[PDB]
């Protein structure tokens, strides 16, 4: 099955996944000059108190903390958004090196990380009928550099040891992912998809310029994730990054002059 190795990773997907040379696919590079402020853009609203965080895992691709989202608890809204998008999961995706692992680029900049926060339109009942829908979900997306620790990542970052290896997870309740946010919420967006397979055309798309700071240390331990199972050869999670995509007919839209 698919991952980011040199037989099975994003080149070789279009032929279980065709939707993959679609044509709103993700991540893009965003170029800044061309990026339009869009004066018809809302104030963006992310309210997290309520969120209620349950459990980690290693999918053997990235690893998911996941929430309850059975109650209007965690919610995105506003800025190009119609409506209400509940937060379902966080991952990430990261590079073998510092200079690379972001799958969004800014201005062809490649970022150490990238953080994807993924909620679902509470029109469509649940995130399994949402992905069936053109604006079925909402990623918030957060550039991650590597200079001072970010605190709010180190609850995450501690807990990587217990599920080192594909299908391991752990309890992880009472984490805020407040504590991943950086200071402004200046955004682009754009619509596009899914970053692994199935690759489905359903995401509106934003992505914060400010980038958080995470230490060498913090993005270190992601690196010693496995993609294997337990008791397999070992091979370190890292590059689990799809990279930018063509923009097609799109337009990235600023939320700042
Ligand atoms: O993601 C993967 O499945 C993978 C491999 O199976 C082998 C090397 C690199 C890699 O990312
Ligand atoms: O959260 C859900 O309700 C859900 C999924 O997370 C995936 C597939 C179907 C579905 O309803
Ligand atoms: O690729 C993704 O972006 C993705 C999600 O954001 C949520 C669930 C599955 C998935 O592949
Ligand atoms: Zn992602």
């Amino acid at each position: 099955h698919w991952g980011y190795g040199k037989h099975n990773g994003p080149e070789h997907w279009h032929k279980d996944f065709p939707i993959a040379k679609g044509e709103r696919q993700s991540p893009v590079d965003i170029d800044t000059h061309t990026a339009k402020y869009d004066p018809s853009l809302k104030p963006l609203s992310v309210s997290y108190d309520q969120a209620t965080s349950l459990r980690i895992l290693n999918n053997g691709h990235a690893f998911n903390v996941e929430f309850d989202d059975s109650q209007d608890k965690a919610v995105l809204k506003g800025g190009p958004l119609d409506g209400t998008y509940r937060l379902i999961q966080f991952h990430f995706h990261w590079g073998s090196l510092d200079g690379q692992g972001s799958e969004h680029t800014v201005d062809k900049k490649k970022y150490a990380a990238e953080l994807h926060l993924v909620h679902w339109n509470t029109k469509y009942g649940d995130f399994g009928k949402a992905v069936q829908q053109p604006d079925g979900l909402a990623v918030l997306g957060i550039f991650l550099k590597v200079g001072s620790a970010k605190p709010g990542l180190q609850k995450v970052v501690d807990v990587l040891d217990s599920i080192k290896t594909k299908g391991k997870s752990a309890d992880f309740t009472n984490f805020d992912p407040r504590g991943l946010l950086p200071e402004s919420l200046d955004y682009w967006t754009y619509p596009g998809s899914l970053t692994t397979p199935p690759l489905l055309e359903c995401v509106t798309w934003i992505v914060l310029k400010e980038p958080i700071s995470v230490s060498s240390e913090q993005v270190l331990k992601f690196r010693k994730l496995n993609f294997n199972g337990e008791g397999e050869p070992e091979e370190l999670m890292v590059d689990n990054w799809r990279p930018a995509q063509p923009l097609k007919n799109r337009q990235i839209k600023a939320s700042f002059k």
